[PDB]
């Protein structure tokens, strides 16, 4: 199996993601998105693209990306500080269940995987999530995929921020 | 007029704030919240306080505060990185109108004002907002209140983030 052959799952309407806030990552590829919270935001009233935004928040640092739909269930992200483009797909989503929400998303470079983000608001207890992670690790460079919360900083009274 | 005598307006239910996302500050007191976007987040499924969170996002930096209600329409904030406490009130709110949402909030130390945050998603066009700012500037230390967006960094394709 190669990264281009992974499933490209249907994307839930944006409000379903917003209603899942806040999420934390359970499995990631590089160190970048360890100990990170995901927040979805609807488009600004003054946005001329009317693209929603994904926020990746790691302590007191934040990466924001406006995103729009592309072909074959892709998300086309524009990183808001640089204007750099990223193309993402979902292996699966399972939002707004009786046990909360999860999904696994990935970014390829051709046949290899270069980033991975499995998110949930149920502490990774959706059996689909572990299952998806085990499939993603089988594509080239998927050996890097690892648990995202092994050594996160101590909290100071909040639950999704530190 | 002193800061303790400013109005302490009714607080809209949290979902009305969430539905106003994203907001930007129009008037602030210190330099801290210049060029800053406000995002409200519902409590995490795993939060034992079930407090919502306010996010103040300034470029790639973020301050998060879980907050709960206190006496006399106060918001009691817990800054998520330090555990430091802040007590806030609203001069007014005007959320989810046909021209969007605005509010002005403040933080006193006794008779003086120490921080001010007027937010909107309509570029400060709610006449209540300019009016509230003109009242707040009359309390001790209100002379510091100023326009929040005079010199913000260039955007790179997004609208509420940079
Ligand atoms: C994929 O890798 C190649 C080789 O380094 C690079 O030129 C390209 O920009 C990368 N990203 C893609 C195709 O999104
Ligand atoms: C979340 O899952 C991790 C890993 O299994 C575990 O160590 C932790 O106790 C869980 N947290 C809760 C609140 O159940
Ligand atoms: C108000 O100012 C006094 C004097 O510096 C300080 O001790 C106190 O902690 C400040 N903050 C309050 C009352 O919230
Ligand atoms: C927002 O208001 C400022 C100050 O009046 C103005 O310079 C700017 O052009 C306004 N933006 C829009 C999109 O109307």
């Amino acid at each position: 199996l190669t990264c281009d052959q992974l499933p490209k799952a249907a994307i839930n309407p944006i409000q379903e993601f917003i209603d899942s806030n806040p999420l934390e990552f359970e499995y990631v590829l590089t160190e970048t998105f360890e100990c990170t919270t995901r927040i979805y935001v609807q488009p600004a009233r003054w946005s001329t693209t009317k693209a929603p935004t994904a926020l990746d928040i790691k302590g007191t640092q934040i990466m924001a990306y406006d995103f729009v739909g592309g072909p074959e269930n892709s998300a086309h992200l524009n990183e808001c500080h640089t204007g750099d483009k990223q193309v993402w797909y979902f292996q699966y989503t399972n939002l707004l269940t009786d046990n909360g929400s999860s999904y696994c998303a990935y970014r390829c470079n051709g046949t290899e995987i270069i980033e991975y983000k499995c998110a949930s608001n149920n502490n990774g207890t959706d059996p689909l999530q572990h299952q998806a992670m085990e499939v993603a690790k089988t594509v080239p460079n998927g050996d890097k995929i690892h648990y995202a919360k092994s050594n996160c900083p101590e909290t100071h009274g909040c639950f999704a921020f530190y």
